[PDB]
């Protein structure tokens, strides 16, 4: 069970940083087939199979990872440019994002930025965004963002996990709030 997480996140690296790196190449979509992960994540782990990867995939908490037939993607996260089919979330009226404490004076100044990934990334849920942004450094800091603000400037928010979103940016006058 705690294999699992090892190879989950050697997928997250394939699929959202360098493909390139294994010699895979995935189309504009993001898209790679199942039988090219495999074998890159074999040249690693070699106990993994197929199956292994199809029950990753079905099991994952967040919906990290897509299945198209034979193919699979990650579904948000990337730091290459792809051309994602989401849905857009029109209803959330807050979002929120946790980032350290020591962020916080240059994203009052310039806002949420995209920094290393294609999408800034926030959350419906609160403690999904305290978690990640805990990733970072011990004080983290709750950003509540008003989703209409964003919809009015253009930014259009979209849904891509169970409660990650994505959005181009996010102006500093559209975080009413940090905790
Ligand atoms: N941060 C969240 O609340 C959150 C929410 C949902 C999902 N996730 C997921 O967690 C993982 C990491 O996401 P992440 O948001 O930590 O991003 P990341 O790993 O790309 O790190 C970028 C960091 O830069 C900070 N930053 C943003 N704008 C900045 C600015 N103008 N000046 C200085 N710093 C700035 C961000 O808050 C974040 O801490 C990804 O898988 C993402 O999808 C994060």
């Amino acid at each position: 069970k705690p294999e699992r997480k090892r190879v989950s996140k050697l997928m997250a690296y394939i699929l959202r940083h360098s493909p390139e790196e294994f010699g895979l190449r995935p189309d504009v979509e993001g898209f790679v087939s199942l039988n090219e992960l495999v074998n890159a994540l074999k040249t690693v782990y070699p106990e993994v199979t197929e199956e292994f990867v199809r029950e990753i995939v079905e099991n994952d908490p967040k919906g990290r990872y897509e299945i198209r037939g034979d193919r699979i993607r990650a579904r948000y996260g990337h730091s290459f440019p792809v051309s994602l089919d989401h849905e857009e979330d029109t209803e959330s009226r807050f979002l929120y994002h946790g980032t350290p404490r020591r962020n916080l004076p240059s994203i009052l100044k310039e806002g949420l930025k995209p920094m290393k990934r294609q999408y800034v990334h926030v959350s419906t849920d609160k403690i999904e965004a305290l978690e990640t942004g805990r990733r970072h450094g011990r004080e983290v800091v709750l950003l509540v963002i008003d989703a209409e603000c964003l919809r009015k400037r253009g930014f259009k928010i979209y849904k891509a996990g169970k409660n990650v979103r994505i959005v181009e940016r996010v102006p500093p006058d559209c975080i009413t709030l940090a905790v």
